[PDB]
């Protein structure tokens, strides 16, 4: 087991203590998993953003009988104290903050070295690595679960070509996931990363958000909530029109780059900000990324234009272009996880609840599932949404029998 | 042709002149229909909310070669001057404001008496009456178009039972329809109806919104925009959770009836507010409805509790319950259409663009379509949204081919 500093373990345990007390839906699932022990004898290899709430998810599976081998899905998002606390919990952990690309793929491989039965992934890199380099593990793998939009794109494009070799559950596209995780979760946590790292006033700034899907909406909403003038970029006209009618300025990036004070890319696509955009930017512009991979902002292009790169502050790099400066947060990686604590607890409670139950779904269908992407059933979303609603002290009306009849027969 | 007063026509012509200048997407389609004359020789029977913007759609179809027989789909939403101007334009009009239930169904039948080829309806009343009482018309009918959520519910359950006898295009569920007409359109137009009729200050009121679908969100956001304390009612926990995280109080209607100052029902279901809720309401509570039919508020219950019903102000009825008064706007009909001029022009431009092209789709697919509910293809939404985006002074970026390879390859 390979972690940064085992002496950091107490601080991580405390953070797990705090998180466990604020994830009620997962806490209930855990008690049911403590009995019925669904994962006894199985190995679950996990590649997630290793902080307190992931550690609780891993703990939920461990107490359910599973052996847990886990690594980080991002070189910068791991929290060393939490990882050390995970080893004290009895987990095989290969993760630290700041690992090289070379080291990143070493830790992924070591997780696969444990011969897992279930794969839990965030971005499909663990799943990808199996199909390309480690085909010798496909036999034992019962199935997987994928957390994020970008991972689903790859998995679906794999499945489309017929390259997918074991079932994978689409956890991202569940109603209680992408509607809350991607929107309200990154809405708060991305602004958290920016505010905590920069100590800059959001109000009165031009905040340029690339893309207006679920993540864009969230960031636009919370940035607008803090008094920003929000500008939206898109390639989808239906979604740009939403942004316009939500009160935002819609521009081609070649234009938004001229006036933006803070940039947040949320597209899942590469090269949102490249050479031509950097040359248009104002002195002092601050750059950040909330989409999975670090290639939305072209760092090689930015290094190419620069005469030097200095530390401007913790998690802020200064690129002196000679005539102006541009700041990059968290090396252009997930600004909410590279520069903050990730999504708030109550939102990750729902996402990891779907994750937990999806692993149980994989187990119970050991050999009966197709080599396809499976969608999460609506009742699971209904159950989780209702539990979360109640924990916040709200409730729902219920249709009377007469009302159900009016809505189903046409009289 | 049967209308209230032909002398009112000049006001109708002016209102149509004004709308035509603010419906650019439909204005383009009309010129193509004037050119290609797709409906030459055909009769189109239409049941829509007969105001200035519906008249433009009818005229657009008239210039496309069609004979137009139109009535209102609601007894109160018709504008008499617009109807008069419609007859001066050469349309067969059977509609006036405030028509009785027998008059409403007499006018519905008169439209069908013209033996139409294409049916354009809002709420499935024409399509329903055809299938039940006027079955001899199925032969000549090529197809239909349905405007609203409620109409689609009926049409889908009809088709599910095998009772649908000609194809109907689902105009409501188009992206450029329910995402903007039901949300932004209803958001502004319903609050206009409430504000315009009552002259009451929205800020500081407890506004109880029934339902949190597309119409619910719009009303809630616009009510909040004006400083109301928004309370949401729902039977869908996923959507109730949305409202909670958008900053609203979520309650069962029994608790909400105790504190609500203004009520807006947006459910499409009957009996949202009944006897038991009227007994809980505050003295002076204002009741309003934005769902298609007037049975979301149980008016029979309210009369039974009332010692008298009198005019309190134009479009306001005072129901004196003896110990308190309850006010009802627009006889519990579409508060944005019974008490105002309906959706804003820019929003109906998109909805009526889809209506026009779907009528063209029906004609060109004569005898080829099944007796099923047809969805509007994505390329139609794309074209419409892009056109609408451009007219509002914004534009969209485009992916380079290299960016298009990245989003499709799983490496
Ligand atoms: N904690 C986090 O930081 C977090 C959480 C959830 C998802 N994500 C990642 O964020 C990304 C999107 O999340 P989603 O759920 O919003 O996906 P989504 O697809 O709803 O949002 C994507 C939007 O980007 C737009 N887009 C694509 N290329 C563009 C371009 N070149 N210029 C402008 N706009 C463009 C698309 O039209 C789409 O609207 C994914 O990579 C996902 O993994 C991150
Ligand atoms: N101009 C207008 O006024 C206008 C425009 C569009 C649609 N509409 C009408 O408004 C209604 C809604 O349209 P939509 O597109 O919102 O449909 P939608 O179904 O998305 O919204 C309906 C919501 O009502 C909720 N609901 C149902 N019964 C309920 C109950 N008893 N208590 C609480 N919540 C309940 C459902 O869960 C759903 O979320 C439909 O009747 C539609 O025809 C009116
Ligand atoms: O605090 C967190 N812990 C674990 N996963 C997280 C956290 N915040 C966000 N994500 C998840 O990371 C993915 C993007 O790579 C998203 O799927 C999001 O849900
Ligand atoms: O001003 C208007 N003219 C015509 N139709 C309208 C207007 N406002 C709303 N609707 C339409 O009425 C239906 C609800 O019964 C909805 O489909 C909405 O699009």
């Amino acid at each position: 087991s390979n972690v940064k500093d085992m002496s950091l373990a107490p601080s991580g345990h405390l953070k797990m203590e705090w998180a466990k007390r604020h994830m009620p839906v997962l806490c209930r699932i855990a008690e049911e998993f403590k009995n019925d022990k669904p994962f006894e004898g199985l190995t679950i290899g996990m590649a997630l953003h290793l902080e307190a709430k992931t550690a609780i998810l891993a703990e939920t599976l461990l107490e359910g009988g599973a052996k847990i081998v886990i690594t980080g899905c991002n070189p910068l998002s791991t929290q060393d104290d939490v990882a050390a606390a995970c080893v004290e919990k009895g987990m095989e952990v290969y993760a630290w903050r700041g690992e090289t690309n070379e080291e990143y793929y070493e830790n992924l491989n070591k997780v696969l070295d444990s011969n897992p039965d279930i794969i839990i992934d965030d971005g499909a890199d663990l799943i990808f690595l199996i199909h390309t380099e480690r085909t010798e593990l496909i036999g034992k793998i019962m199935g997987g679960c994928e957390e994020t939009t970008t991972g689903i794109i790859r998995l679906k494009s794999m499945a489309e070509e017929g390259a997918l070799k074991f079932p994978v559950v689409n956890v991202n596209d569940a109603y209680t996931k992408h509607l809350f995780d991607n929107r309200y979760g990154t809405g708060q946590s991305a602004m958290d990363g920016i505010i905590r790292t920069t100590n800059l006033l959001i109000a009165g700034k031009n905040v340029v958000v690339g893309g207006y899907g679920w993540c864009g909406r969230g960031v636009a909403s919370r940035a607008a909530g803090h008094g920003a003038n929000v500008i939206i970029t898109e390639v989808n006209p239906i979604r740009a029109l939403e942004a316009k009618m939500d009160g935002f300025t819609v521009l081609k990036m070649e234009e938004a780059a001229k006036i933006g004070d803070i940039f947040v890319t949320t597209t899942g696509c590469k090269d949102i900000l490249r050479m031509e955009h950097f040359l248009l930017m104002k002195d002092g512009a601050v750059l950040s990324n909330a989409g999975h991979f670090d290639n939305e902002i072209n760092k090689n292009d930015l290094k190419e234009l620069s005469k030097s790169v200095k530390e401007a502050r913790f998690n802020i790099e200064e690129y002196d272009l000679g005539n102006k400066k541009i700041y990059l947060l968290g090396e252009g990686r997930l600004v909410n996880l590279a520069c903050a604590d990730g999504h708030p607890c109550e939102v990750m409670d729902m996402s990891f609840a779907n994750q937990a139950l999806s692993a149980k779904f994989i187990k119970e269908n050991k050999g009966k599932l197709e080599n396809e992407v499976y969608e999460i059933p609506y009742e699971q979303d209904f159950k989780i949404a209702l539990l979360k609603l109640h924990s916040m002290g709200a409730d729902i009306d219920e249709l009377s029998p007469e009302q159900r009849k009016y809505l189903s027969d046409w009289k």
